[PDB]
């Protein structure tokens, strides 16, 4: 508790900035700098002499008052339907007040302790819901990158990627598991953190196990409603919590406990999965061999299911962690019909060859992506999944599906060579279907795509994956400049111009969603060969217009369908 007290005290300004920067993402540096002035003179009042009215009340509805006490703010960015609330309605209210589409903000300024104070402001604001202790340790390291820069801005930029990369990573999980809290509730949170924390710590027992998956829970309720204050106190407790069961937990964190806060707890997040012991078993043999598998389910069903996850997880560590969930789930149904019948015993008993079918079914399909990722190469492999994303989710701006697209190849890139690729390429797969469905907000693409979405957790990915064209679209009207190339498009370019391609691509298959996607291949391959030809040419314009595949059917020449 007291070194966290100190911690948060000592970095009041960094912390102030990260709150009011992610719930009120249009407020300006300057306004940043009024609560956090405001928030120290509250921090100095509380120290000297804590028996106050006001030194009470919990740090985040302190924040949010102050927030809401800064003159014209809420009408001038679209927030006073939160002030008129209180307590947890207006925490609540605050939480969908934050925008995962940060479209309407410009480009990250090139940067030339305000640095530290200028880059948390400008990367919490477009990343608004990645947790505190994840930002403060990224700033840590762009400090570390921006002074081993001696064109120092161009260096900064440069070398920014690998923690910009950081960045990301933490935050796409990070809001998976908090869209998961939304849609589904606590306890399967409290599912992926036995999975996840059993496969990751092999060794520790099942009463410390779910100890710390309440702790992380907790965590977890604290740090998706945004208060950064309790994330931290919260995340360091899970973290002193580790570090003091050292030895009955893992053997690869010993480095990692020794680090100060926030750093220590960033390290045992990225350590890599313990050695499963020696004495651990092939099998619990238990969950289908007993004959008692059913009243051992109905003395405590969520603790049944809990130790059956922790059991064969810790068991697995080459499994994805929907894998895992999936095969709960199949335990959890097949024991449902089971225990009503005559004979329990006689169908639960092959449990196993049911999870043994589905993770076979699921390792093929793996391999068969990563083939075609080796067949095709990156851009191959991206312009397959932006035709059938835009297929299932035509509704989505093509700005999101773009990304949602260049989300789904680097699963690929990072998982296809590597040991045990089918883990990761599920692992990060099925973090693209939750950026689709939503973080704060139940989204409305389509009956068929909303389906997935708030059906079943760990079914998600292959309800998506069985989805066919969406049916029900009714495309606006595009205009014949998104498919218009300019003599721009002929130099080498950034990944903008890969950015224009894919952008084209996916309009082209709203604008042509009924044909085939074999067709709109062809087509697309088509218009390829024609811009490889007339950039080799003299005078690209005319030859694009002269060369171009006809996408409208004459008589229509602005607007196309
Ligand atoms: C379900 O699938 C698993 C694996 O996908 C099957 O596990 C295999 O079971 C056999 C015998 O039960 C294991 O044999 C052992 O192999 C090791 C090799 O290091 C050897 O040292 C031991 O003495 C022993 O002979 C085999 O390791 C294991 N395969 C793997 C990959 O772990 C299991 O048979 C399937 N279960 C059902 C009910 O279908
Ligand atoms: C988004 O969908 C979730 C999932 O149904 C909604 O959560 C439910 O909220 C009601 C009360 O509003 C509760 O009775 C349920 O227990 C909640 N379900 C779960 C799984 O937590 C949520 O309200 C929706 N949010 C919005 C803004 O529409
Ligand atoms: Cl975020
Ligand atoms: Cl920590």
């Amino acid at each position: 508790f007291n070194s966290t007290q100190k911690f948060i005290e000592d970095n009041i300004e960094y912390i102030t900035i990260i709150a009011f920067a992610q719930y009120v993402q249009e407020a300006t540096f300057e306004e940043m700098e009024k609560l956090v002035k405001d928030m120290v003179e509250y921090k100095d009042r509380c120290m000297a002499d804590k028996t106050l009215p006001e030194c009470s009340k919990l740090p985040n509805n302190v924040l949010q008052e102050k927030i809401c006490a800064m003159e014209g703010l809420p009408q001038k960015h679209n927030f006073s339907h939160c002030c008129s609330k209180v307590d947890a309605q207006r925490r609540l209210c605050f939480f969908y007040n934050k925008k995962s589409d940060v479209g309407f903000l410009p480009p990250f300024p090139t940067l030339d302790e305000s640095l530290l104070n200028h880059f948390l402001y400008e990367v919490a604001r477009r990343n608004p819901f990645v947790f505190a202790p994840t930002l403060l340790t990224v700033a840590v390291h762009f400090e570390e990158v921006a002074k081993s820069c001696c064109n120092k801005v161009n260096c900064l930029q440069t070398r920014a990627i690998p923690v910009t990369q950081y960045l990301k990573a933490f935050s796409s999980y990070q809001k998976h598991v908090c869209g998961a809290l939304l849609k589904f509730g606590t306890k399967v949170v409290h599912f992926i953190y036995i999975a996840i924390l059993s496969q990751k710590f092999p060794k520790i027992e099942f009463k410390e196990l779910i100890s710390l998956v309440e702790d992380v829970s907790s965590n977890y309720d604290g740090c998706c409603e945004g208060d950064v204050v309790q994330c931290i106190r919260d995340t360091s407790k899970v973290m002193n919590h580790i570090c003091s069961k050292q030895d009955s937990i893992s053997s690869k964190i010993k480095e990692c406990c020794e680090k100060k806060i926030p750093e220590r707890g960033q390290c045992i997040i990225n350590s890599n999965k313990d050695d499963r012991p020696k004495d651990l078993s092939l099998r619990e043999g238990k969950f289908t061999d007993s004959e008692n598998v059913c009243q051992e389910r109905d003395a405590d069903p969520d603790t049944f299911f809990a130790k059956f996850t922790f059991e064969y997880s810790r068991r697995h560590p080459d499994l994805s962690i929907p894998e895992l969930l999936r095969i709960v789930q199949i335990y959890k149904d097949l024991l449902r019909n089971c225990c009503n019948t005559e004979n329990p015993p006689g169908c639960y008993r092959y449990a196993e060859d049911k999870f043994n079918e589905t993770t076979e079914k699921s390792l093929k399909m793996v391999q068969q992506e990563c083939k075609h990722f080796q067949n095709l190469g990156k851009d191959g492999l991206k312009y397959h999944y932006l035709i059938r994303l835009t297929k299932i989710a035509p509704q989505l701006s093509t700005e999101e599906l773009v990304s949602l697209g260049e989300k789904m190849v680097t699963a690929f890139t990072t998982c296809c060579t590597l040991s045990e690729e089918f883990a990761c390429v599920d692992n990060l797969a099925d973090l693209v279907f939750g950026e689709l469905c939503g973080v704060n907000e139940n989204r409305t693409i389509n009956p068929a795509v909303d389906h997935c979405c708030k059906t079943n957790f760990a079914f998600r990915r292959p309800c998506f994956e069985s989805l066919k064209a969406d049916k029900t679209y009714v495309p606006p009207p595009f205009s014949q400049d998104l498919f218009t190339f300019h003599a721009d498009m002929c130099q080498s370019q950034n990944e903008e111009l890969q950015r224009k391609t894919d952008r084209f691509l996916v309009n082209l298959v709203k604008l042509k969603h009924e044909l085939t996607d074999e067709e709109l291949q062809s087509l697309f391959t088509n218009f390829a060969n024609v811009v490889d030809k007339c950039c080799k040419a003299e005078s690209p314009e005319v030859c694009f217009n002269e060369e171009s595949p006809k996408i409208g059917n004459k008589g229509e020449n602005l607007y196309f369908q």
